[PDB]
C-alpha cells in the first residue's frame, strides 16, 4: 500500500508528519513537492493515469480553483465531518482544511506601539511611509490576503488601498515571510505581515540567533472591531482519478486527527482544526482574536481580481 502525495507544504517537520502517518497505517507516501499552481498544472497534464492520489496545499483559496477545475472526488468521512468545522471543508466533501494559520502584522516593538495599529487597510495610511515590507505578489499568502480584501471591501478601494500599501514599501518584495520578520529585526522596516506559525518558529528555535530576533518583533490581530483577522488554512482532497483511494481517504483522515493535529499544533506552530486540542506555547502567547470565517468561500472567485489590483499597484 502506498499513496503519491502531491504538496505544496514545505516544512522541516512535513518529513516526520508523513512518517507518523506509516508508522500509524503502514502505507507509504511518496512525495513530489513544489508550490501549489506547479503541483495542480502537473496533475492537470498528467492526465486520467496521473500518480496523484492526494493534493496538500498551504491555501483555501488555491484548493477552490482545483475543485474548480474538477480535480477532486468526493470523500464522506465520518471523522472528517466530526473533527473539521463545515465551514472549513469542501460541502460535497472535495477538499478539507486541517490547520489554520493567521496573517498578521509583525512590528519592531522599538519603533512601534500596539495602539498605533487596527487594521490592514491603516497599512497604507502615509504614516507608514518608507517603513513597510513584504514578500512578493507572487506568493498565495499574499493574493488569498488581498483576495479578502476585495471581498470585504470591494474591488475599487482594494486598488487604492494596494496603490497606498505600495507606496510604503521601505524595499521592493525580497525573501520569504522570516526574512521580512529578520529585516523589521534589524531595523530595516518597521512592520510587516506574516503567517504567526513563522514567529511561533523562531520563538521555539533551539538556535539562540532566531531567538533572538523574535524577540524584537511583536505579533498584532489586525481588524479585531470588524471581520477579524484574515485565517487561511493547509487543506487537503482526495485526487479524482487517485490510484489509492484507499489510501488518500485514510491519510486525510489521519491528518485531522488527534495525534496529527497535536503534532501540527506543537512542532510546526499551526492552529489546530480539532477543538480540544493546545497550542504550542509560544503560539498561545500571541493572545487570543477575532478570525474572519466570513471571507472564506468567496476568496477564491476574489483572486482573479486580486492579482489584477496587485499587477496595476506595482506590487512586485
Ligand atoms: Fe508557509
Amino acid at each position: 500500500q502506498e499513496i503519491n502525495l502531491y504538496s505544496s507544504r514545505h516544512y522541516n517537520t512535513d518529513n516526520e508528519l508523513y512518517a507518523k502517518f506509516t508508522a500509524e497505517t503502514g502505507i507509504k507516501v511518496n512525495l513530489i513537492e513544489g508550490k501549489a499552481d506547479e503541483l495542480l498544472e502537473r496533475i492537470k497534464s498528467e492526465g486520467a493515469n496521473s500518480p496523484a492520489d492526494v493534493l496538500l496545499t498551504v491555501d483555501l483559496a488555491r484548493l477552490w480553483r482545483a475543485e474548480e477545475d474538477g480535480i477532486f472526488q468526493p470523500v464522506q468521512s465520518e471523522i472528517l465531518e466530526t473533527n473539521v468545522p463545515e465551514y472549513l471543508r469542501s460541502p460535497d466533501g472535495m477538499w478539507f482544511g486541517f490547520t489554520k494559520r493567521a496573517r498578521v502584522i509583525m512590528y519592531n516593538k522599538g519603533k512601534v506601539k500596539p495602539e498605533e495599529l487596527s487594521t490592514y487597510e491603516e497599512l497604507a495610511d502615509p504614516k507608514w511611509k518608507g517603513r513597510v515590507i513584504i514578500r512578493s505578489s507572487s506568493n498565495e499568502y499574499n493574493q488569498s490576503l488581498v483576495a479578502s480584501l476585495v471581498v470585504a471591501d470591494g474591488e475599487e478601494s482594494t486598488l487604492a488601498w494596494a496603490k497606498g500599501f505600495v507606496s510604503n514599501f521601505a524595499r521592493e518584495p525580497q525573501g520569504n515571510d522570516t526574512a521580512q520578520i529578520e529585516a523589521v529585526s534589524s531595523g530595516e522596516a518597521d512592520l510587516t505581515l506574516a503567517n504567526t506559525y513563522y514567529m511561533g518558529r523562531l520563538l521555539e528555535s533551539e538556535d539562540p540567533a532566531q531567538k533572538a530576533i523574535a524577540e524584537n518583533v511583536g505579533v498584532f490581530f489586525p481588524n479585531q472591531e470588524g471581520r477579524g483577522t484574515h485565517v487561511n488554512v493547509s487543506g487537503v482532497g482526495v485526487v479524482k482519478t487517485a490510484p489509492n483511494r484507499e489510501g488518500a481517504v485514510k491519510f486525510i483522515e489521519f491528518l485531522v486527527s488527534e495525534p496529527a493535529q497535536a503534532f501540527l499544533a506543537q512542532n510546526n506552530y499551526e492552529y489546530p482544526v480539532l477543538a480540544g486540542v493546545p497550542l504550542n506555547k509560544s503560539v498561545a502567547s500571541f493572545g487570543e482574536f477575532k478570525s474572519d470565517t466570513t471571507s472564506l468561500d468567496k476568496l477564491g472567485p476574489a483572486l482573479a481580481p486580486a492579482t489584477k489590483i496587485m499587477n496595476e499597484a506595482g506590487w512586485k
